[PDB]
């Protein structure tokens, strides 16, 4: 914060100016009289509305829905015989970072939680420069050339004519792209996962998706990928609780982390690479510079390189997190690209792309966006120039300023350099090449690797998606291709869309796994952040107490109680009209809630005599309670709130179902437990 | 669709060409080798994508959300004696329009249902220039002085440090402003009643808001209020249905408009004015000026003009749609302003702002903007200059050019002339007005006027939004305000939030009512496009056939039939995974269907002797029909169907609960009657 | 066709002082009286095999192939007969680009060349304020535009197709691609190949610098000779 804490502007306890230090007042226009007309000559009134009128930029061609944090790296090495980064050279070395974690098709103002591919880009501010590596949540992308960007993105987005619908691939046009480009697939089994809708992005793992190089100070090179191995645990929804958040809260993962970081839990992310020979390119069955495809961790391990800890919000959205412009081109020394024609195309997007957000070239003279290094070159004036260079001799070679700036390569001035052993070879030309070619496998490979419940919620997915398809050609090409991937899985989404079920294609089936792929099956890491709701009643103080009592036992594992209530009171935290289950990661019935829960609440008249109450909606305290149970959370009672899970007809003997006589450590022990679990799967039923 | 059809760009059938023509493939970057580096001499590569990378513009300020359609306006009469405006000037005369509705905080992919102030923005392509009126669904605004516009603004929007939340006053800012500024008042008890949660586009009126004046060709002037009035009917969600919408379907009312136009079931509304004269503008009470106030159609009725008809979908809704430019600046001869301080300042924003649009001065050349009026002036060049100027002497006076382009004013050229008897007087001076001093008795008056249903809805969404607040001080300030508007109100909202009830401060108490006001007490004129659910089984096709028989009886009152069953077979629509109560306005429960609404649904473990389907999440379709009771609509069931009410608990002895033997004439007669009235407000409790 | 005449250079200067727009004026003028200036449009043409066999680089843009060696074949004429009738509207306007090619034509690997097809791409937007360049009138084609672009900041176009991606069914395949084979689409030369390590290095067959400039130095008339001194 000492080099950001330069461009703050603090307004506490201060009188109002203009922008150039003129004390104003900006509460009436100036007119003539009273009852008059507003005069041209109001400066203050026009210099007010000219910079609301020009608030905005435009919103990211993608990715345009995301938060961002700040955050510090620690390198748990010494790595300069794998790679000359300046941020690897030593064990403990510590690295300012900034991340911004987001979605990809909605637009700005899109709901957190739509289904989609998410973004994990990570700037590290090194000594060396900026060196960014812009990742998803994913390890493979849907396309295999960036030239095919605009078709994928034209697809996904919303309808040319209409703008409809937002934030969402159920339509047409979307499954259209993937049947006719059947690359897609593998990058489409992991979104129709849970691996498409997250609890949050503390819960999900980072990629890097491209191979890259390493290079040390002699030029010698690995092949990685870039991996960021989440420390909390993998946690997602399904699909009816994430469609259920976005009409309750838009905001409810970008609050999540905003959150966890002002109560001190920092989530942490340590970066590993699998390391690989130049040679290794071809020889595991697919070629490393496809981005469609993984490297089975099975074959080649993660190496843990050091830790990323993301640790203070911004202080201002606009400016840090709207503002930040992230490229793969920012590398640094010891890091090269290879010839991923997906990864060579997003090089130029990435310089380009920063000219409309920004309007102008000098979009790395935003506090955000600076190094923490010195800059000097010869480049010069564009608009909004925020330097004043002292040479006037901007050119080189030079003898009028000495030879200053001087040439850095990989010898002298530890300058950027290409891997000096990259070759080029043969004609030039616009092909696919033969090795990308198997799009099929490696889908299976993860379809066979996943629990029966998440091969559900796939099933399940591409059955509510292809069924707001319309057309029937895009329908049947949908089945054609997902049955060279699986019979089994062809065949369970034909049943619900009206297509006839087909016949095996035996050509890329096999039955070979690779462990824990999926986003379910799991138990949590960490518990911090997750929250309790506990239903209590103002009507029996009693019941509020309990949710002192349960926090005091939940507090060392950084769970949250939140007392549920119908009005504000002492130690109420919500009202029950405010509240949903989708807030909560469990509910618990407090002991002498049970009243509320009536089998008949919901549709009861709300007659004078009734005794209903006007401070929620008609059967609130249990739908919060059937919603809970329905999409699989941890549900609980205490003492006679049990009383409320028999009129809601849920069982004891139900996993994930605890009941207890009081708040004490026995009953938090099974709440812990619970959420470690975090979603019970036998709630949802399977294909037969 | 004459005019615009010169700018369409027709892509059926042709090959593939570059911006300029050049035909080309666009699918694979150029390498060099196979498996080599993409080059920088791909010139369709980097033409491609960097349109893609400019493709965003910055969204609009406020009203980011937003959707259009094309329409026509015919005059009711020749208006000469009111108004030299040419599109008035004739029975019958016909002028082409767009129109684009929005809400006010959201960016551009929020939700169509978020609760807020929505906006109307009527353009007409008048034959003597473009005039618009740039209007809200409500008839008064939150503040008196345009310069207040980014104060209030800045309060409703996201927080400055994490964005959130989007597309709300649901937090400590908004009601910090509110209650700060107590002018806030009237609109505030607008947007928290039905008409922040409007059932679609078509249900709404449209208001000017601001005092205009109309002027006849000798200079005489009327002062008036614009209205459009809804030939549709008003029709407003509760709060709990329009959050669960935003869930379901972000695009509900633009999809809504989309539909009915599609269908030819054009929404009409009638341009009226409230007809007043120069010497009404403190004889009321209040202050013609001041934007807080309506005046009440029992003092001054409206007069009908004509009507406008929306009845085509834009062609491309980025190049239309997202680009329409309005400006209340875009006015006619006929039309002057008022002194209103709101209107005054809003005249310099709107020409502004588009140069943070558009990039540049041009943007009246885009061919939405364009007028359908001849151009000829002496303004030159700028960024995106689209015309070839044929006169190089660009001035006035001038000999060179023969004296033209020659001025025009009122007495010659038909010009444009402020009303001639306009003056100043008094001192130049940045102060509020002595006349808008009450903030409270028409916000009074308001309340006084609404069913005892909407003042508890009104109620509710306080109570809802002030819990969400945390400062005791802003909540304190609140209920301070609402007690000065009445203290039935302020005790009621006081109860929830946590606030000691207020003794009344009588000021401003009184008991003139006005009459419709509210959203909801009155019957639909028009069905059309309102929708029934009838909830199917494909193991009974019986039950999906009783589709086609209610259709045949709903046609004639544009009211579609949609078919949900288990899986997409003949005849069925969608899906119950695809489904959800707020898609309908009525729901029905087809003969055959009863044994998918089990009154265990909900919990019952999916085992194989359960028979659970995996094709609807746990008890979709009693949640279906329970959502429906309980969010007030119409509900239905024919034959055996009814079984599904008992499980329900739902007793058809309820008001807009149906019963019928089959699909005939006198079940429609029943469901017609149900969709007029279209919310039973009987089924929500009220403070007693 | 109408013949090379240069100034001295205090008369470039005494010009300079009198009249800034000496040769604008001049161009306007001479089209106004109907006398249009014409230059015809010549290739000095020669084989791949050629690119080092004269002694220097034909990839080398500062070496002139002097016409004793391979002689000007004439391909046509331009004639300029029509003056511009708003300034700003098409002179400042036009946006050239050498990336502004058709088929029959391709680049070399003239490192200048190769450089210059990024800069004119991106400097419109510079000078435009964003992508639609080119639908400026000077700008636009005399053939028709058919892509899956689409929006951008001053978008005259209303594309009719809702469904800009390709390969699609929902616009029947629809714009199709054009290559070598159909629909006369651009294609680079096939027999363009690249071999060698990826580098950052100057060329050591672009190293004479001294040679032909005395060339031309030996060429000129001695009156010239000490214009140059
Ligand atoms: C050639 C087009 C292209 C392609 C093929 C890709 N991207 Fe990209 N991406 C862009 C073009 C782009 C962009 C248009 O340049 C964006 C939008 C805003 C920006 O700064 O860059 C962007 C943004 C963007 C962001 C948001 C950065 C932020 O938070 O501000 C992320 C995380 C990614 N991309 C990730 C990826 C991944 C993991 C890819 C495949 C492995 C990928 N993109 C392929
Ligand atoms: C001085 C600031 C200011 C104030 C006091 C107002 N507006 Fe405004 N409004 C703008 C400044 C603005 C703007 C920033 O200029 C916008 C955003 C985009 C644009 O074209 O104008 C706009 C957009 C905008 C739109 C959207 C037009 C469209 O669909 O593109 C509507 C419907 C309104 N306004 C309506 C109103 C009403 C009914 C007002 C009060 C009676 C009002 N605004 C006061
Ligand atoms: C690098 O490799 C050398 C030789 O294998 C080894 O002795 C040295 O310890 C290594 N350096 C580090 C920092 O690991
Ligand atoms: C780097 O620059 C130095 C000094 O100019 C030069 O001698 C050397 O050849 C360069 N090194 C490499 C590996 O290109
Ligand atoms: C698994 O993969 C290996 C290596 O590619 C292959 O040889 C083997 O046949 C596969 N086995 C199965 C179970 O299909
Ligand atoms: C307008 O008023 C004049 C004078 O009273 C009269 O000629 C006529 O009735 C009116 N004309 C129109 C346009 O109705
Ligand atoms: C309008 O212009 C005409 C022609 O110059 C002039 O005679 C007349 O006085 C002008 N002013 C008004 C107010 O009509
Ligand atoms: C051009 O496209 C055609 C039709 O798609 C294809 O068959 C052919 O291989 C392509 N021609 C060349 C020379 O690449
Ligand atoms: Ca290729
Ligand atoms: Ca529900
Ligand atoms: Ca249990
Ligand atoms: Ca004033
Ligand atoms: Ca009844
Ligand atoms: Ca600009
Ligand atoms: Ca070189």
């Amino acid at each position: 914060q000492q080099f950001l804490s330069q461009f703050y502007l603090n307004d506490q306890d201060v009188y109002l100016t203009s922008n150039v230090g003129g004390p104003i007042q900006d509460e009436n226009s100036l007119s003539a009289g009273q009852r008059g007309a507003t005069l041209l000559q109001d400066f203050i009134f026009r210099e007010k509305i000219q910079r609301f009128d020009h608030e905005r930029v435009p919103e990211r061609a993608v990715h345009a829905r995301g938060t961002g944090a700040h955050g510090t790296f620690t390198s748990y090495g010494d790595w300069s015989n794998l790679t000359a980064a300046s941020f690897l050279s030593a064990e403990g070395k510590e690295t300012p970072m900034f991340t911004r974690f987001s979605t990809v098709a909605g637009s700005r103002g899109s709901a957190d939680t739509a289904r989609d591919v998410h973004g994990f880009a990570t700037r590290f501010y090194t000594d060396e420069g900026n060196f960014d590596i812009v990742g998803n949540n994913i390890p493979v992308f849907f396309i295999q050339d960036a030239i095919l960007f605009p078709d994928l993105i034209h697809a996904v987005k919303p309808r040319g004519d209409n703008q409809i619908p937002q934030a969402a691939t159920a339509h047409d046009s979307a499954w259209d792209f993937f049947s006719q480009q059947p690359s897609v697939l593998h990058t489409l089994l992991w979104a129709m996962a849970g691996h498409g809708i997250p609890r949050s992005f503390r819960h999900v793992n980072g990629f890097g998706v491209h191979t890259f190089r390493l290079v040390t100070d002699d030029g010698k090179t690995k092949l990685v990928k870039f991996h960021w191995k989440g420390l909390q645990g993998k946690a997602s929804f399904v699909w009816e609780e994430a469609q259920q958040t976005a009409g309750k809260n838009a905001d409810f993962m970008r609050q999540d982390l905003f959150q966890s970081i002002q109560a001190g839990r920092f989530p942490e992310w340590e970066l590993g690479v699998q390391i690989m020979q130049e040679q290794d390119q071809l020889k595991f069955g697919f070629d490393l510079l496809d981005p469609t495809k993984i490297v089975p961790e099975e074959l080649v391990p993660v190496t843990i390189l050091g830790k990323m800890q993301l640790n203070r919000n911004p202080m201002n959205y606009f400016a840090e997190t709207e503002q930040v412009m992230f490229q793969p081109g920012h590398i640094v020394r010891g890091v090269d690209f290879t010839e991923d024609p997906l990864l060579q195309g997003r090089l130029f997007s990435y310089l380009d792309t920063q000219l409309n957000r920004h309007g102008g070239p000098n979009f790395e003279q935003l506090p955000i966006n600076r190094p923490r290094a010195p800059i000097h070159n010869n480049n010069r004036d564009g608009a909004g120039q925020m330097f004043i260079p002292l040479d006037p001799n901007a050119y080189s070679p030079n003898t009028e300023n000495k030879g200053s700036p001087k040439q850095a390569n990989e010898t002298v001035g530890k300058g950027f350099f290409t891997a000096p052993e990259r070759t080029a070879s043969g004609k030039l030309q616009r092909t696919l090449s033969t090795t990308f070619e198997n799009n099929w496998s490696q889908p299976r490979l993860f379809w066979n690797s996943l629990v029966n419940a998440q091969k559900e919620f796939i099933v399940d997915a591409m059955r509510f998606e292809t069924s707001n398809v319309s057309s029937s050609v895009v329908r049947d090409d949908v089945i054609i291709q997902l049955n060279r991937i699986s019979d089994n899985l062809a065949t369970r989404v034909a049943s619900a869309i009206g297509v006839e079920a087909p016949k095996p294609n035996s050509s890329f089936y096999h039955d070979n796994t690779t462990a824990h792929i999926g986003a379910f099956g799991e138990k949590l890491a960490k518990l911090d952040g997750l929250k309790v709701g506990l239903l209590a009643s103002v009507n029996k103080p009693a019941s509020i107490a309990q949710g002192a009592k349960l926090q005091v036992a939940l507090s060392s594992v950084g769970v949250d109680v939140v007392v549920v209530a119908e009005r504000m009171a002492n130690n109420v935290d919500e009202t029950y009209s405010a509240s949903d289950a989708v807030q909560f990661d469990a509910v618990v019935v407090a002991d002498g809630a049970e009243g509320l829960f009536g089998a008949d609440s919901f549709t009861v008249e709300p007659s004078a005599g009734s005794g209903a109450s006007t401070l929620y909606p008609a059967g609130r305290p249990l739908n919060i309670l059937l919603d809970a149970f329905r999409f699989g959370k941890t549900v609980g009672a205490l003492g006679s709130g049990s009383d409320a899970l028999e009129s809601g007809q849920i069982s004891s003997e139900r996993q994930g179902v605890y009941t207890g006589k009081n708040a004490g450590d026995a009953f938090a022990k099974d709440i812990k437990s619970g959420l470690s679990t975090f979603k019970f799967l036998d709630r949802f039923a399977v294909d037969e």
